[PDB]
C-alpha cells in the first residue's frame, strides 16, 4: 500500500526541523527489497511501521494521530540514504520522574522496522536530539575527573590512565587473581574485571572482592600511589547488581571512591546500565559493549553503527564506554572512529549527518581496548590527538615477557614516548618498553622493521 | 597466534558431552576473513576470545585455567559449521540465590567474538543446556493456561485466543484509545498495547489505564465474557516498571488477573524481562521482540537466529513470545519456523543441531503477529498444526470494513473454519464477518482465493 | 560511612565546633574559616545539580546563563491552594 502522501514530505528543511526543536532526526542507509514498492514508498512504509501506522488503512485513525506522524523529509536513492523526523511527543517518559528512556527511542527508531518483509536492510548511521528531549536523559554523573582526583592528577587534562584487564578471561581463583592485580598495580593505575568475571563457582564474588581489596591496600602501601579497580556487577536481576555493588563499596571502605562499576550494557541492556547509573551515581560507570559487533560491524547492514551506540551510551549515563582501537588493534575498526570519541567528550560535535550540541551534559571517556600493547600505542595516539583517557591491555600487559608490572611500565613509557614526540625505536633508554619488542616480536617486526638492528 | 593445540579437540563425541551434563553446546555458522588463519585456527581464536584466552599467550595462566577451557569439538569448513562446548562452570551465578543469568551466557557465547578482526562473520544457530545449568534458570511462572482459566476455557487445549493491537501505533488519547478497546472486545478476547505505547505526553499512562479499565468493565458487562489486556511496562528504570505494574494491578482490582505485562525484551534487554518476571511472577509476561530483525534476519550473518532468541526467552521466563507469522504475514519468516513454536511449547524438542529436554519447565506461548487477518489464518494453522495460542491482528482487525468488533469476529470465525475443516469460501457464505474480510483485503483475497468474487 | 566510605559533615561539626562550645574556662570561641585537604575534600558529596540545569530548562546558556528572576509566595502562610496557585500563575 502506498503511504507516501501521508508519511513523506521532502519539502521540509533540515535546518528548520533542527531550529524548531520538536523533532528527533535519524539517518538510515536503507535498500528496498526487489519486487515490492519503490524507494519513497518503501521509506513511507518504513516510517509508518516506526511511528503511528501499519501496512493498511484503519478507521480508528484521526487527525491528531496524523499530527504526530514521523515523516521522511530527505532521500537520496543513489546512496541509499533516508532521513526521518520523529516528533518528540512519540517518545515514552517515566511516570515517576518524567525523564526520557532510550528504550522508547530504540523501539521507535530502530525496532520493528528491522523486521519489515519489503525491506532488504536498513541501518542507522546518525541521529539528532533537540534540547527538550536531550535534557530529559540522565547523562553521566561521574567522569574521568574523579579518577584523576583519586589518582592525585589534575582534574583538567589529568592525562593517561594505564589500565589492564585481568587475564585469563576466566579461570583464576581468588588469590592468584589478587596476586596478578597486586603485580600489575606495582607499575600501573587501573584494573578491570574481564567482562564475564563475577561469581563463578571456582571464583566466588565475595572472596575475590576481599582478596582484591587486600591487594589494593598492599599495592597502595607498597607504591605510595592510588590504585583503581573496575568490578563487573552485570546481572539479569536488578537486586543482584545492587548486592554486588553494595558489598564492594562497603568492603573497600576508605578506598570506595577508587572503585568503578563495569556493566555489559549491550547484552544485558539499558536497564542494567540504568540500574547502575541511578543506584551508584557516585561511582564511575564503565559501559562494556560485548556483543555489539553483531550489528555495528561494517559487515552488517542492519541495526546501528558504533557511533550511534556511543552517543546513546552518553545519553544513558555511562561514565566511560569502549570505543574500540580505531584499526590499531585486534577488533574491527577505522581511524575515522576518532570522530566517535570527540562526539562523547566535547560539548559540541559533528556526526556523519547531524551536528550535536550537548548543553553541558557530562562527557563520556573513550576507553581504548582490544589487542593493544606497548608497541601499538604511539600510532593510536597520533590518530586520536590526545591521551586524556583510560587504556586497558590484558594480553599486552600480562603477555609481557617480564610480567604484568613490566607490561604496565612499558605502557606508561609508551605513552611518555608519545607525549615527548620521540621515535619508539630510539626511545626504546627504557627497558620495559624495549622488552615489549621481544614480548611481541611479530608486532615489532611489523611496526618497526629494523628495530633489532637498533 | 595459532591456539588450536589448546582450544580444539575434534576427537570429542557430542553424545558423550551431552551425556556428561557438564557442558553447554553451541553451534555456529562462521567464516574466517581472508588474509588470516585457516578454519581451525580461526575457530581456536574464536574459542579463546569466548572463554579463557586472548590473542596472545599470558604468564598468568595456570593448569586450573586450562581445566575450564572451552573446546571446538566439531567443524565442517565446506559448510562453515563450528561447534563449541562451554563448561558450565564458566557461567556467572547470582550471589543472592545461586541462579543463572542469561547475560553471562550471552557475554561468553555471542559477545566479543562478534567483533573479532580475523572473522568475517559468525552466527549462532542452536545451543544445548544440560540439566545442572538448565535448572538454574527461572523459566516461565505463568502460562497460557492462566489466560484460558480466566477466559473460562479448559486449562488443557483451551483453544484459540483472538487478539489485536490497538492501532494507530501512537496518537490515540486516553478515551478514544479506550473506545477502540471497547469496540474490539465486543468480538475478541485479547488486546495488547502496541509496543511503544505508554506515557506519551498526549496519552498519560494512568488516565489511559483507567479509561481502559472502564472499557474492560463495560465490555465484560456487555458480553458477559472475560476480556484480557497486555500493558507495556517497559522502561530503562527498574522502579518505573514496578510503578507501572503496581498501578495497573491496583487499578484493575478484581480484574487484575485479566492483565498481562508486555516487555520490549530485545531493546530493553534481559534485565527488564527479569524485572517483570521476578516482580510479577503471577502476571503473564508478554515478551515483545522489537529490533530483533537486525540480527535474526537471514540477511544477517551475525548474532543469533529467532530460534535461539525464543529458546532464551523460554529460559528467561517469558509467558509468551512473538514467533512471527512463519511466512504467512508481512514480516520476514519461513514455514520451518513452525519448529520454533514446538521448541517453546514442548517438554522435549529438536533444534537445527541439538535435541533439548526441558524437564517440565513451563512452556512459552507462541504469540502470532504481523500483518495477519482472517483470510491468511487457515494456511498458518495448516502449517502449524494447532491453534492453542494467542494471535494479534492490528490492521487485520481495525482494517476490517465494518470495524474492530467485526474483525475480531472474523478472526474467530476464521479459526472455527480451520477447526471445522470447511472450505473458506463456502464457509464464508454463512458467516458475514468472515465474508466481509474478503472485501476488506481484496488483494489478499485475490492471491489466496482466486475466484472468491464469483462465489 | 560504613556503606560507601564517604565523609559526613556531622563528624566535622561534632569535633571542630562541638563540646568546646560548652567549656567553663572559655568565655567564647567562634570559627571564622576552615581548610579541607584533597584526601578529605574528595570524600564529600558536593553538588550533583547546579544552576546550569535551571539555565538549561530556561533555554539560557548553561555557562553564564544570566539572571533568574525569582520570588517567594507571600503570605508566608495563609493562602489556600488555589489562591496560592493564582499568585504563582500571576508571578510566572
Ligand atoms: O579481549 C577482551 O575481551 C578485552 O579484555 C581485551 O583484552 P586484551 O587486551 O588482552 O586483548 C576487551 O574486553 C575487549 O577489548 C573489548 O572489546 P571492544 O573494546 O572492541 O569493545
Ligand atoms: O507493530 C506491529 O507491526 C505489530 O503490532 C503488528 O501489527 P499488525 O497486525 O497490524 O500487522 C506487531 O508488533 C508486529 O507484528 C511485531 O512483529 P513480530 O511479531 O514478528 O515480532
Ligand atoms: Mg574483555
Ligand atoms: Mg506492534
Amino acid at each position: 500500500m502506498d503511504q507516501s502522501n501521508r508519511y513523506a514530505n521532502l519539502n521540509l528543511k533540515e535546518s528548520e526541523l533542527i531550529a524548531g526543536g520538536r523533532h528527533v532526526l535519524c539517518a538510515y542507509i536503507m535498500k528496498p527489497k526487489a519486487g515490492f514498492g519503490n524507494f519513497i514508498q518503501t521509506a513511507a512504509h518504513f516510517v509508518a511501521e516506526s511511528s503511528t501506522g501499519t501496512n493498511v488503512e484503519v478507521s480508528t485513525t484521526d487527525d491528531f494521530t496524523r499530527g504526530v506522524d514521523a515523516l521522511v523529509y530527505e532521500v537520496d536513492e543513489a546512496n541509499s540514504l533516508m532521513k526521518i523526523a520523529y516528533p518528540i511527543e512519540l517518545f515514552d517518559r517515566n511516570v515517576i520522574d518524567g525523564r526520557a528512556m532510550i528504550a522508547s527511542f530504540l523501539t521507535l527508531t530502530i525496532g520493528n522496522n528491522q523486521g519489515m518483509g519489503d525491506v532488504e536492510y536498513a541501518k542507522m548511521y546518525d541521529f539528532y536530539v533537540p534540547p527538550a528531549y536531550l535534557k530529559l536523559f540522565d547523562g553521566p554523573s561521574t567522569t574521568i575527573k574523579d579518577l584523576w582526583r583519586v589518582l592525585g592528577r589534575p582534574v583538567i587534562n589529568g592525562g593517561f590512565i594505564v589500565g589492564t584487564i585481568i587475564k585469563p578471561k576466566l579461570g583464576l581463583r581468588p588469590q592468584p587473581f589478587a596476586n596478578a592485580c597486586y603485580d600489575f598495580w606495582l607499575g600501573g593505575d587501573f584494573i578491570k574485571n574481564d567482562e564475564p568475571q563475577g561469581n563463578q563457582v571456582f571464583a566466588p564474588f565475595k572472596d575475590t572482592v576481599r582478596a582484591v581489596a587486600d591487594a589494593m591496600r598492599r599495592a597502595q602501601d607498597k607504591t605510595g600511589e592510588a590504585k583503581l579497580f573496575s568490578f563487573n556487577i552485570t546481572a539479569d536481576d536488578h537486586y543482584e547488581m545492587l548486592a554486588r555493588g553494595e558489598f564492594i563499596l562497603e568492603t573497600f571502605a576508605d578506598n570506595a571512591d577508587h572503585i568503578a562499576f563495569l556493566v555489559d550494557g549491550y547484552v544485558a541492556g539499558p536497564a542494567a546500565v540504568t540500574t547502575a547509573r541511578r543506584a551508584f551515581p557516585k561511582q564511575y560507570l564503565h559501559y562494556h559493549r560485548a556483543g555489539h559487533g553483531a550489528v555495528t560491524s561494517p559487515q552488517s547492514k542492519r541495526g546501528y553503527t558504533a557511533f550511534v551506540l556511543s552517543k546513546m551510551a552518553r545519553l544513558q549515563g555511562a561514565s566511560g564506554i569502549h570505543t574500540g582501537t580505531m584499526g590499531f588493534g585486534k577488533a574491527e575498526g577505522e581511524a575515522a572512529d576518532r570522530a566517535i570519541a570527540y562526539m562523547i567528550t566535547e560539548d559540541a560535535a559533528d556526526g556523519p549527518y547531524f551536528h550535536q550540541e550537548w548543553l553541558g551534559m557530562n562527557p563520556t571517556t573513550p576507553i581504548i581496548s582490544g589487542g593493544m600493547n606497548a608497541l601499538r600505542m604511539p600510532g593510536f595516539f597520533d590518530n586520536l590527538g590526545h591521551s586524556n583517557l583510560i587504556m586497558t591491555a590484558g594480553g599486552g600487559a600480562f603477555g609481557h615477557v617480564d610480567g604484568g608490572a613490566a607490561g604496565a611500565k612499558s605502557l606508561r613509557q609508551a605513552e611518555q614516548c608519545w607525549k615527548q614526540g620521540a621515535d619508539p625505536v630510539e626511545f626504546a633508554d627504557h627497558r620495559e618498553f624495549a622488552r615489549a619488542f621481544e614480548s611481541f616480536p611479530q608486532d615489532a617486526d611489523k611496526l618497526y622493521p629494523n628495530w633489532r638492528a637498533k
